[PDB]
């Protein structure tokens, strides 16, 4: 495994070099904001809709997607998936200097084939194993989440020496940057994305479901089964030194006894082959035909599904339990700002 | 549903007494720890273990569990459940003052009756919703976890005050302590110790190997199933805002529509008949005799199954991802001193 950390990744390709964070959302807010406190010169190409203005709201230099690439040396393509072909063609491709690198942060529109190399231009994934709020705190405390990269075309010789600098300088090489097929990591996010979030939900919520119909206290039930944050807790923690050691280290015997009864016996043969389904209708491209289906409206099944989830006893619970009990929170007034707002007492 | 925050709780209850932790375990040391720090008088009371010279090294007042109890106020009863009944009987009981309160951090002693009220002295329950790093590093951060609280007996009419003191200067208020039963408490608990938390490991695991079976890059699929923090993070920002709200606001259209093609349909029937299991088991007595077996030996198949955990793939995939990936972790270096170690750069 090809595995690269702050020391072998360099900032000098970025320097005199503009950076286009294209898009301005979850991933392109983060990139932006952490890529000018590291030093980079950055300006945003997004569309006109609340993005561009948030982007001028939090000090940036913002155009139109255009004028963007045509100033910019590395261009980061950070808007949703199935939009990528359009921008690619219309925006990017009669845009991008020669010599210019496009990167993706995920592999799904170079599979589709809706992004393609150029003659004389660089094309790279550097996709990040962290969501944007988490990618901007981490990066503030000095931290960053792991990352997967593939050099998909290298025209100029200098692809893997940027992509690893926009790295370093959105500190995912804090944790480690590893070299892996473009290919591979879509199949791996959606797998991720589609079996274990829903999966894991659904469980946290079963968990929830049979405590009330059982007669336990709703907010209690709520809070044992993620409300604490204490499972979210055994998860972070566990990522660190492992799930099974963080209860070796931290439960009492009582909960360790009731864990090692029950380890390794808790799921049927169902979600196992529920797994390898989910997986097959990724890799055999179901999915993507559901998805560009999802994308043919503005995504209106969608916000009908979130609106839907909210109002599961298991959220309507959620809501009585925040308002009821504080969450140690970190403030989030001008996370992403040159300068963070001053810290809320 | 009866909540206390900082606001509802005094400290004064606590002026010019003095709280006996009896041991100094994972709970042990996080409330000794910050019952100091938030200038309370604390001894330790602890067996001649390797607890009692950490309690020194760590500045406390330490003695035998016999002269703690003697020279307290307050007694907080934080040693492993199935040793309550005989520290009870002789340690605690013989020396526990008049007036005095005895405190337990979760309701199993009390529901198998061996901690039980003794005549002009308080019984009560403070059972955090959190494990002792934590509880210890949100209090450094102005922060807390939640509590549950139940006045088993009030013999002095000061027991509620003085419980939620504890609670304020531990610093569950600054979450929330709702009152809910010792039994109710025990059930939830040992649920989410025997249903939860392994079902929770299980799907990680499920996930990973699933795709190392499939030719996947197994330190890729170990970082996406949990190693790399994001699932970790997405339940802790879960736990704030919502599960489903965390996925609308952080997840890209493309894992949204992913996540809600699933959401609801992963499990089967067998997983909540499970619970249902696990629940009754708990409810019976059946796992109580099974913890009672299991503590027959100083906890030695609890040991075997321990160790045997860490010789799993997963566990493997782990400590090679660890080797390989630096993780963002808050330093330990003197977290239960008065004054913590010098920060590491
Ligand atoms: N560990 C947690 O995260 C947690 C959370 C909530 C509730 N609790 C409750 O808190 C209590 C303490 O659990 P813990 O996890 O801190 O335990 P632990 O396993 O860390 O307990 C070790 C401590 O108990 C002492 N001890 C062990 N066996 C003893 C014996 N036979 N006689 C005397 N002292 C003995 C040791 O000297 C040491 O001080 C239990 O009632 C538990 O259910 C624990
Ligand atoms: N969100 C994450 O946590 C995350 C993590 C890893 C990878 N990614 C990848 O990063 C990329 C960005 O995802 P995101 O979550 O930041 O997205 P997002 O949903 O936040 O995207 C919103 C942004 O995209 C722009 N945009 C939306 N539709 C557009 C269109 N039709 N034409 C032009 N611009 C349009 C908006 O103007 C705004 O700037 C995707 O490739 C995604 O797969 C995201
Ligand atoms: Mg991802
Ligand atoms: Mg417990
Ligand atoms: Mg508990
Ligand atoms: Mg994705």
């Amino acid at each position: 495994d090809l595995i690269y950390q702050d020391e072998h990744a360099s900032l000098q390709p970025l320097e005199g070099r503009t950076v286009a964070v294209i898009g301005y959302g979850i991933q392109g807010r983060a990139f932006a904001a952490n890529l000018r406190d590291s030093g980079v010169a950055v300006r945003v190409g997004n569309i006109d809709d609340r993005y561009f203005e948030l982007a001028r709201a939090e000090g940036h230099r913002v155009t139109n997607i255009a004028e963007a690439v045509a100033h910019a040396d590395i261009v980061l393509l950070l808007i949703p998936d199935e939009a990528h072909g359009a921008v690619f063609d219309v925006d990017i491709a009669p845009n991008l200097r020669d010599g210019a690198l496009l990167c993706v942060a995920h592999g799904h529109s170079l599979v589709q084939g809706d992004v393609r190399p150029l003659p004389g231009r660089d094309l790279a994934m550097l996709a990040p194993r962290m969501y944007g709020d988490p990618i901007r705190r981490y990066y503030l405390a000095g931290q960053g989440a792991p990352a997967y990269f593939d050099i998909v075309a290298d025209h100029t010789g200098r692809a893997r020496d940027r992509v690893l600098a926009i790295a370093r300088a959105v500190g995912f090489t804090r944790a480690g940057v590893m070299a892996l097929g473009y290919r591979q990591e879509t199949f791996l996010d959606l797998f991720q994305e589609q079996f274990l979030a829903p999966a894991l939900v659904d469980l946290v919520e079963t968990g929830f479901q049979v405590l009330v119909e059982r007669g336990f206290n709703p907010k209690a039930a709520l809070l044992e089964v993620y409300g604490s944050g204490e499972m979210g807790k055994m998860m972070l923690d566990g990522a660190d030194i492992g799930l099974d050691e963080v209860v070796a280290l931290q439960g009492s015997p009582t909960c360790q006894v009731g864990y090692h009864r029950w380890r390794g016996r808790t799921l049927p043969t169902a979600v196992r082959e529920l797994a390898a389904r989910v997986l097959d209708q990724i890799e055999g491209g179901d999915f993507s035909a559901y998805l560009k289906e999802q994308a043919s409206n503005d995504y209106a099944s969608l916000d009908d599904a979130r609106r839907a989830a909210l109002k599961r006893p298991l959220n309507v619970a959620h809501a009585q339990v925040r308002a009821a009990f504080r969450f140690p929170t970190e403030a989030a007034g001008g996370l992403y700002q040159a300068a963070q707002a001053p810290a809320d007492v």
